[PDB]
């Protein structure tokens, strides 16, 4: 009930959570997406996610 770092693994820590290409480029990479596409966080963050273990 107290995770670690949501956003801040890979797919986002990276890029920009499929931000840095348009999202309108693939067949579901993106619009399917839910995890990975989110759209809306991507903010350079990791405190509100990756601080200690929120």
């Amino acid at each position: 009930a107290q995770p670690k770092c949501n956003p801040n693994l890979h797919y986002w820590t990276t890029q920009d959570e499929g931000a840095a290409i348009g999202l309108a480029w693939i067949p579901y990479f993106g619009p399917a997406a839910e995890g990975i596409y989110i759209e809306g966080l991507m903010h350079n963050q990791d405190g509100l996610i990756c601080g200690l273990r929120q």
